[PDB]
């Protein structure tokens, strides 16, 4: 098809290179093409592309993708830390990014346009370069790739080739091969190793580009200076393929096609999926749109249903750039609830797709593991009861009777058979009795019976009701204290270690969070009774609880209020200036403030100011993160966008319209709430 021209003319000296990281977990943005066919992903970071996704959601191939400006005589400032990012899309009802970055020391402006390419598997980037002060001839613009291959930045191949006398810049790992070109070629280029002799380096010790290597192995930057004589305004070209010559011509495809019809092609893709959704007479809001854009993008194209958890590597940017699943993993309790975000919207499709990934699951695994990698391959293990009841639910609201036999039965005889004590909670650190995995269980087993009885199996349904029922009736006696520590010390705890919530037992908090009484520990998750409909919310045990908790745990942030998964959680940033590397101090989950805000609806209680602190913890690009500081409120470098917390907005969003617990299965409510 094209003729391709390798060279390997200079070899990068003093190799492999140092060691890399992944990038900052906080994004400004996500996005993909609104089809299946484009199996590419990106993430916006500290004003620049960060992970770049292909050809599965699960296969980060790039860290970043920034520009480095310089004088070339004096200063040398990196846009993702000496100028001030500020992200806007295209459009409230599409995944495209407008970033403006502006220097610090206010010298430069970098304007781009970020998206990708609906037909082909390549990430395109405009940008324009402005001399705020003095002229343009007197500044430099670099581009600074750093490839990380199949989720690995050591050992990567880098090269530069020349397809149709275009200067491509090339990287390889494996089966995975990367395309870097400009619309109006490269000044100059270099394939450096990673602070060693890199663009960067190379830089700061000459003030310009000195070094022009076509060839490197390990960790790897594919610099390249942009010509602002020929252009001030070019666009970069990223592509995939499992070779060169792919990867070579995807780019030269996107290249050839007019840039303004690929851009609106990409946004009216999007537009039209929001406009399919639910806008509750015109209430529908951004944030709405957003959310629901950002689950939709979160779902792998070759194995459907197939939803992850967040797009990030948490605290990414202080973890070795080894091979990690991050967040950009499948769990099947986050993908419930961001099934249940689809329903409310409207898409029952997607949350369909979702439901039959976890059949797939199912029946790969025999039933559900903690979490696994989209190809169903369980990543961790720990045995989460609430996982395995879940997807019963789900399949009880999609009235989904056909998955009986490899589904629900399946998952509700291997409940009934070990529950109700559970491996671990939700939080994935510790098992015992929960209440929130009770309410799972209890909410499960009833669902599961209903479906028995769809499909005429009278004694499954008995079985599974009966047992639902006797679980249901021990909640109480099994985690709600009456001699606790906290206030009146009468409430549910986090987790009894043992039958008995009254008994001293000592439990050990992860994430180095210290040993305690489970008398002592409390946790909001408790709420699930009242959203599950296994418990009112009106219930003397529900109010009682609600008074401990919100005296030790709730924090009012000038963005609104929120609360900690539960007291001395270590799972966060130690401190305002250190990165979380196992073991640190728990911070406020906005997803906590949506929860508190559908107990309240069911509480009958208005729930705005609980939808609105949602908004204000989302950042500028609209994104939710899994935590907040408690100081500002401002998101921390946890995983973002947290889907969970945007399925979370969503109901929320839509529920306090409707006045009603838009997920609780009915089912389970007049059976046992109503
Ligand atoms: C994502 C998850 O991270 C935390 O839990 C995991 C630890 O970080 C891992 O290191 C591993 O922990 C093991 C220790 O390293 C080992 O020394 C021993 O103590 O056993 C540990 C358990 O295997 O695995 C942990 C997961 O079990 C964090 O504590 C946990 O809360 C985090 N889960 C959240 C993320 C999602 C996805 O959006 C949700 O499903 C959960 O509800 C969240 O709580």
């Amino acid at each position: 098809s094209i003729k391709i021209d390798r060279f390997n003319n200079i070899s990068a000296v003093n190799g492999p290179g140092e060691e890399d990281t992944w990038a900052s977990a906080q994004k400004q943005g996500v996005g993909t093409a609104n089809n299946y066919v484009s199996k590419v992903w990106f993430t916006l970071a500290n004003g620049a592309i960060s992970e770049v996704y292909y050809p599965t959601i699960d296969t980060a191939d790039v860290k970043e993708i920034k520009f480095i400006v310089t004088d070339g005589k004096s200063f040398v400032p990196d846009e993702t830390k000496d100028a001030i990012s500020k992200v806007e899309k295209f459009t409230d009802k599409s995944l495209g990014y407008k970033l403006v970055n502006t220097d610090k020391k206010g010298r430069y402006r970098i304007t781009k346009d970020i998206f990708t390419d609906v037909k082909r598997n390549s990430l395109i980037m405009k940008a324009k370069f402005e001399a705020l002060e003095g002229s343009i001839h007197d500044y430099k613009l670099y581009l600074a790739y750093d490839p990380h291959i199949k989720n690995q930045g050591s050992y990567n191949e880098g090269y530069v080739i020349k397809a149709n006398n275009n200067e491509m810049l090339m990287a390889k790992r494996d089966n995975v091969y990367t395309a870097l070109s400009s619309n109006i070629g490269w000044k100059g280029y270099s394939i450096g190793y990673y602070k060693v002799n890199d663009i960067m380096t190379d830089l700061d010790e000459n003030k310009q580009m000195t070094k022009h290597y076509d060839s490197a192995r390990g960790n790897i930057i594919e610099g390249a200076e942009i010509d602002l004589t020929k252009n001030s305004e070019f666009e970069i070209v990223l592509s995939f393929g499992q070779s060169d010559s792919e990867a070579a011509k995807t780019a030269l495809e996107t290249l050839g096609e007019d840039y303004n019809n690929l851009k609106n092609n990409y946004i009216d893709e999007w537009t039209k999926y929001c406009n399919t959704l639910n806008n509750f007479n015109g209430k529908a809001n951004s944030l709405y749109y957003n959310s629901m854009m950002i689950l939709k993008a979160s779902e792998d194209k070759t194995n459907k249903g197939a939803y992850i958890a967040s797009l990030s590597i948490p605290w990414g940017d202080g973890q070795r750039d080894d091979n990690t699943g991050g967040y950009h993993l499948v769990w099947s309790r986050d993908l419930y609830h961001v099934a249940n975000a689809f329903i409310a919207a409207g898409d029952v499709d997607s949350a369909n797709r979702s439901l039959d990934y976890l059949a797939k699951v199912v029946k790969d695994n025999g039933m559900i593991p903690q979490n696994t990698w989209i190809s169903g391959k369980p990543y961790w293990t720990g045995i989460q009861l609430d996982e395995q009841a879940d997807p019963i639910i789900l399949s009880y609201r999609l009235k989904r009777y056909d998955l009986y036999d490899s589904l629900v039965k399946p998952l509700a005889d291997f409940i009934i058979k070990i529950g109700p004590k559970t491996g671990q909670e939700r939080w994935e650190e510790i098992g015992g009795y929960s209440p929130a995995t009770m309410a799972a269980e209890v909410a499960g087993l009833t669902c599961a019976a209903y479906i028995a009885e769809q499909n005429k199996d009278y004694e499954s349904a008995q079985k599974y009701q009966e047992k639902a029922d006797n679980w249901q009736k021990l909640i109480d006696n099994l985690t709600y204290t009456e001699n606790g520590p906290l206030g009146n010390g009468q409430y549910y705890i986090r987790i009894a270690g043992l039958s008995d919530p009254d008994a001293d037992f000592m439990i050990n908090i992860a994430n180095g969070g210290g040993v305690y009484d489970q008398k002592e520990i409390v946790d909001p998750s408790f709420l699930e009774l009242v959203r599950l409909g296994v418990k009112s919310a009106d219930d003397p045990k529900i109010l009682n609880t609600l008074k401990v908790v919100d005296s030790t745990i709730k924090v009012d942030t000038p963005k609104g209020p929120s609360w900690y998964r539960y007291n001395h959680d270590g799972y966060g940033e130690p401190s305002k200036t250190e990165l979380y590397h196992g073991a640190g101090k728990g911070r406020l989950w906005p997803l906590l403030t949506g929860e508190r805000g559908m107990y309240e609806i069911a509480a009958g209680k208005d729930a705005t100011p609980y939808v609105k602190a949602m908004e204000k913890f989302a950042n500028e690009g609209g994104i939710i993160s899994e935590q907040v500081w408690e100081d500002t409120g401002l998101p921390t470098d946890s995983a973002s966008p947290l889907n969970w917390a945007h399925a979370e907005y969503v109901i929320l969003f839509a529920s306090n319209i409707e006045h009603k617990v838009l997920d609780m299965p009915d089912i389970v409510y007049k059976r046992y709430v109503a």
